[PDB]
């Protein structure tokens, strides 16, 4: 009965631990009748009516009172309670509320709905988060209600209550971070070494330098190691803010936890293979690469059973359960075995493969290099105009008409091969390719500078050469080694820092900044979060199993110990505006600002696929972001006049791209066209840009010959037995040059691993829940974005259907460029774009 305490029906909806993450020993269940009684109290808090100090009123601790079983629509493991709230019409309209979970065991808190019969009928709280037993907070668990505000509307009573939460979010910038801890902050990468196992292990730290600038990682405060003060210790598990790590109700769908298992468990197993000489140390001929994804691999019984019953893991092979793995037929190979050999698919990839962004209009001849020649040598190219193959076209027509183009590598590995070099099973070259551009609209590859530097006292006498197209003879296998040695640089490139800096490691100072200065109530933060999801979780388990000293790059790749560090030469040239589409494809020379043209530049390869597909969804995410943005900011004095938006965008430069704040070309944020730049680029970076970048790895580099992650050996000399080798046994000589068996067994098992797309991902054009915001309008416009995301995959269906653009979309290997297309269901599909960085 009512005594000036009416009663608001409510419904809250979690998941007990064990169903996010289950394993037998991991069902300490207690079902649903537990948390009953007085295990879970919540209470509401007014948005309308203020205590005397301006906050808004706090109700009664109110119990959980059933298990309500009413709606079908509530799966994923959830369970719905009903609870009464004691809140009378003087108490003002709930916008918040407070939560204690007095039970032992953490639960995932879904959701929250207000059945107010009365107002707007229902007020929703979105919840999504991970509520540990109370004694473990230094603060109540406050959650709000789905309404969107900048600060200046921000109802009055909650003002506080929301600047106290980005207060707790951010943390004091001290003590070791905790599993149950939601604190975002900065810090470089000083925890990739191990110089406490052993100096071989000691690596450079990545940040805070002029020597080596980098972006910033989430803080995790393990304390320094005992050898070195700078860098961190050692830890089992890499904290991420609470949330950041949310499970799967799949084991199978927890694919970021298989970089561990592989480098921890399954490394280990392959390496005791080899040592006890079960199996061949190297690959002789095409065929045993071949073999791999048909009749498999045969290894031991023990090998078989270490791998075998790992979750995530045991998805990567089939098996006969005793000795046999069997990789999937990568898509390259589906079609033709051989296509992956053809000049024309080299050349197709650099505009429609898993790198397609590095290729650049080349303007003068010969190509020009801006080292010193004081510490190289002579850095003039050695390729000659009159030794090309142009199809009838000399070199000024060529150049004039916009049909000569590079994959240049010349400049960025130069100033690291001597030390390269120097590594035993390591040798490289810094290379150059030049590309025509057919009448057919086709690219055809018609030299390699293969470089290497030349200083007083070299001890090697290896020389640069250049190598020309050739079908037959021993000139055709040095040709065929000569595009090897490009893509090993390629590879490198592409995993190091098309792949590596430009989206997982550019993208964290952006995700911590937002945590950090925009509250969960802002529109910037609801239209950026999406964008963010399994980030810093990813990350984490990266800097401890993927870049680590030792880990699976520096054990797989070309560079070794100077892999992260060639990161951070590189980022020394990131420029943020450029990350843009158009800007990227201007800078590189592949496009020209052309304002007559709907995308506002006109291609200079018209049927480049990775280009004239992106540039679609690129504007799909522009008009999206320029529809929503006016919706909170009615003028440009509105954006400057934000005060979260100013400092988080303050703290995103000074702190997480510190090394760089000194740069010219930061957006400033006082304008709504500022705004909207910098939303698209970071939206643009985290779904499209690394989908483009991730998703083709295996399909392409699954077979090992057509994207090698190293070169052993420089090119033999002409009276030697290895430049017979290369007469005699061309696929044992090319073989020997590239990435061994071992190495490549794990290198197929991770990007295996990273190109597969989760059954729970959340695509672009997608949300986790379809009240992330009460704001109709806001729906309305996400609406509009997804429905033109799925027009433009039509639209990319009738391109790689047409028969006139068959040349660079699918080529001699007759794989259609589905990268782009928005959408996607499980597994490696080879398609799909995700909203963020999510593997
Ligand atoms: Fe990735």
């Amino acid at each position: 009965m009512f005594s000036a305490g009416h009663k608001i029906k409510g419904t809250v909806v979690l998941m007990p631990k064990n169903e996010l993450e289950v394993n037998p020993d991991g069902s300490a269940v207690d079902n649903l009748n537990a948390f009953l009684g007085r295990s879970v109290s919540l209470q509401l808090i007014s948005a309308t009516k203020a205590d005397a100090h301006g906050k808004g009123k706090v109700g009664k601790d109110t119990f959980l009172e059933g298990i309500n079983t009413s709606l079908p629509t509530l799966g994923a493991g959830e369970s719905a309670f009903n609870i009464h709230f004691e809140w009378d019409g003087s108490m003002g309209i709930p916008g918040a509320f407070y939560i204690k979970n007095y039970m032992q065991v953490e639960f995932f808190l879904k959701s929250l709905t207000l059945e107010a019969i009365s107002n707007q009928g229902t007020i929703r709280f979105v919840c999504n988060s991970w509520v540990y037993n109370t004694k473990l907070y230094k603060s109540v668990r406050i959650f709000f209600a789905n309404h969107t505000y900048v600060p200046s509307e921000t109802p009055a009573p909650l003002v506080s209550y929301r600047e106290e939460e980005l207060k707790s979010l951010r943390g004091n910038g001290t003590g070791e971070r905790k599993e149950y801890d939601r604190i975002y902050d900065y810090d470089v990468y000083n925890d990739l070494g191990n110089p406490d196992k052993s100096e071989k292990l000691a690596r450079p730290v990545l940040g805070g330098s002029s020597t080596f600038p980098y972006p910033r990682r989430g803080r995790t405060g393990r304390g320094p190691t005992v050898t070195d003060p700078n860098t961190e210790k050692q830890g089992e598990v890499f904290y991420v803010p609470r949330d950041e790590n949310l499970g799967h109700l799949k084991s199978k769908d927890a694919l970021e936890i298989g970089t561990k298992s592989l480098s921890q468990i399954v490394q280990p197993a392959f390496e005791s293979a080899f040592d006890l000489k079960s199996t061949p140390i190297e690959f002789h001929s095409f065929q045993d690469v071949h073999d791999l994804y048909e009749g498999g691999i045969k290894l031991p019984r023990d090998v078989i059973s270490t791998i075998i019953p790992l979750p995530v893991i045991k998805e990567l092979y089939r098996t006969d359960g005793q000795h046999i793995l069997k990789f999937p037929q990568p898509h390259v190979v589906q079609v033709s075995q051989s296509a992956w050999m053809t000049d024309e698919e080299f050349a197709r990839e650099m505009i429609a493969g898993v790198n397609p962004c590095v290729i650049r209009g080349l303007e003068e001849f010969p190509p020009k290099s801006n080292l010193d020649p004081a510490i190289y040598g002579d850095q003039s190219s050695k390729i000659t105009a009159d030794s090309l193959d142009l199809d009838g076209y000399t070199m000024d027509e060529a150049l004039g008409s916009r049909r000569l183009f590079m994959l240049d590598y010349h400049d960025i590995f130069m100033p690291y091969v001597r030390q390269i070099n120097q590594l035993n099973s390591a040798k490289t070259y810094a290379t150059r390719t030049i590309l025509f551009l057919r009448e057919d609209g086709t690219l055809k590859p018609v030299a390699i500078e293969l470089s290497l530097p030349h200083s007083a006292g070299d001890l090697s006498a290896a020389v640069s050469q250049v190598v020309l197209p050739a079908k037959e003879g021993v000139e055709s296998t040095i040709w065929l080694l000569a595009k090897a040695y490009v893509i090993v640089n390629d590879s490198c490139y592409h995993q190091l820092m098309s792949h590596w800096l430009n989206t997982h490691a550019a993208m964290e100072p952006f995700v911590i900044a937002t945590h950090r200065h925009l509250s969960v109530l802002h529109p910037i933060y609801k239209l950026l979060t999406p964008h963010y999801r399994n980030n810093m979780n990813i990350n984490a388990l990266a800097r401890q199993s993927l870049i680590n000293a030792n880990g699976i790059i520096e054990t797989t790749f070309l560079p070794s110990k100077y892999s992260v560090e060639m990161s951070s030469a590189v980022y020394k040239n990131w420029v943020f505006t450029d990350q843009a589409l158009p800007a990227d494809l201007i800078k590189r020379g592949v496009a020209i600002k052309d304002p007559s043209t709907p995308h506002g530049v006109r291609l200079l390869i018209e049927d480049y696929p990775y280009a004239a597909d992106g540039l679609e969804i690129w504007a799909a995410i522009k008009t999206w972001v320029q529809e929503y943005v006016p919706l909170y900011y009615a003028r440009d004095d509105d954006v400057k006049n934000d005060s979260e938006l100013q400092h988080w965008w303050k703290e995103a430069v000074e702190k997480g791209h510190g090394d760089l704040k000194d740069k010219p070309w930061w957006p400033k944020l006082q304008t709504l066209e500022d705004l909207v730049e910098v939303c698209l680029i970071i939206i643009w970076i985290a779904s499209a840009l690394h989908a483009a970048v991730n998703f083709g790895q295996y399909p392409y580099g699954g077979l090992i010959m057509n994207r090698p992650t190293a070169s052993r050996r420089l090119l033999p000399e002409k009276g030697t037995p290895e430049y017979e080798e290369m007469i005699n046994n061309h696929e044992k000589a090319y073989l020997r040059t590239i990435t061994s068996k071992l190495p490549t067994l794990i290198s197929l098992s991770v990007i295996e691993i990273l190109s597969t797309h989760a059954s729970d991902e959340v695509y672009l054009g997608q949300r986790d829940n379809p009240h992330w915001t009460s704001d109709s309008k806001a729906l309305q416009a996400f609406q509009k974005f997804g429905n033109k995301l799925k027009e433009i995959e039509e639209k990319l269906v009738r391109r790689n259907n047409d028969p006139s653009l068959q040349g660079n979309r699918l080529g001699p290997v007759q794989l259609p460029y589905t990268l782009l297309y928005p959408s996607s269901e499980e597994g490696l599909t080879f398609r799909g774009i995700p909203n963020s960085i999510s593997i």
